[PDB]
């Protein structure tokens, strides 16, 4: 607590940004200046201090995370409900951004070079968490945030059937190679500019679908080289899947093989 806790009086809450749930707010910092934050309210099982122990545990680790492509944890505040304090990012989540991209008034058609750069950013972020054996367990375009410099950072980690790896559906187990699987789905979302995974397949059909060897199909405008990287993320054996440090360099290489 000594490290992550923030006095509730230093926090002012405002409108709802999404539904626990997310809310806007102002964090009064130690330099006197006030910072805009997003406050994620957390509903935990208070029948025991079990879930809160694991809550304050990760938060202490998450507050020490420092990487441009990984979201920053500012701290936690208590009411007795905990609340995660994160930086506010006005450009919002990447998923909505991709959709807007396909509408006039909204952002310009995102070229492929920019789409890969989104993937690289996420891969770099995941590479950082992976190096610290920290699992995300909920990676998706909706959880990837755009910084004010339009660089992507990963979020919502710590503390969705169509993103869950095949092993994690049956055995109900989670490894970093399960995050790689979700990362490949995230790549698909980006390459399709916001499509929902597995059109035609309902959620209750996903296990038999995957179990029979069927995977996400290649988008029309997607390069064979880019879909290879995506596909390698969905290999049945988690050991056959590449690490984030391999994926990251694959994407950096491919992006550099393109013009501006
Ligand atoms: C007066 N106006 C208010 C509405 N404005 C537009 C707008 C609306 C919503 C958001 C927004 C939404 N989410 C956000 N998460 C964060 N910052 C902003 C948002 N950081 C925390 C990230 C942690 C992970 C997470 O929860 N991922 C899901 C995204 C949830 C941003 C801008 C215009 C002005
Ligand atoms: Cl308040
Ligand atoms: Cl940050
Ligand atoms: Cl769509
Ligand atoms: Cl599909």
């Amino acid at each position: 607590l000594e490290d992550v806790v923030i006095d509730r009086n230093l926090l002012i809450l405002g409108k709802i940004l999404g539904e626990g749930s997310v809310m806007e707010g102002n964090l009064k910092q130690e330099d006197g200046t006030s910072l805009k934050v997003a406050v994620k309210t957390m509903k935990l099982d208070n029948s025991s201090q079990r879930e809160i122990e694991e809550f304050l545990s990760e938060a202490a680790c998450m507050k020490d995370f420092s990487h441009p492509n990984v979201i920053r944890l500012l701290g936690v505040c208590i009411e007795p409900k905990p609340m995660v304090i994160l930086p506010f990012m006005k450009y919002g989540d990447l998923h909505t951004y991709l959709l807007y991209s396909r509408l006039e008034t909204g952002p310009k058609h995102i070229p492929l070079q920019t789409l890969l750069k989104f993937m690289v950013d996420i891969a770099l972020g995941m590479e950082y968490l992976s190096n610290r054996n920290f699992l995300h367990r909920d990676l998706a375009a909706r959880n990837c945030m755009l910084r004010d410099d339009m660089t992507v950072c990963v979020a919502d980690f710590g503390l969705p059937v169509k993103w869950i790896a095949i092993e994690s559906l049956a055995d109900r187990v989670y490894t970093s190679k399960s995050d790689v699987w979700a990362f490949g789905v995230t790549m698909w979302e980006i390459a399709t500019r916001g499509m929902t995974p597995y059109p035609g397949v309902q959620n209750h059909e996903m296990y038999d679908y995957l179990l029979h060897g069927h995977r996400l199909k290649q988008p029309e405008d997607c390069l064979d080289e880019l879909y290879e990287i995506m596909y390698s993320c969905w290999r049945t054996d988690p050991l056959d899947r590449p690490t984030f440090s391999v994926l990251r360099l694959q994407l950096e290489k491919l992006l550099e093989s393109l013009p501006d």
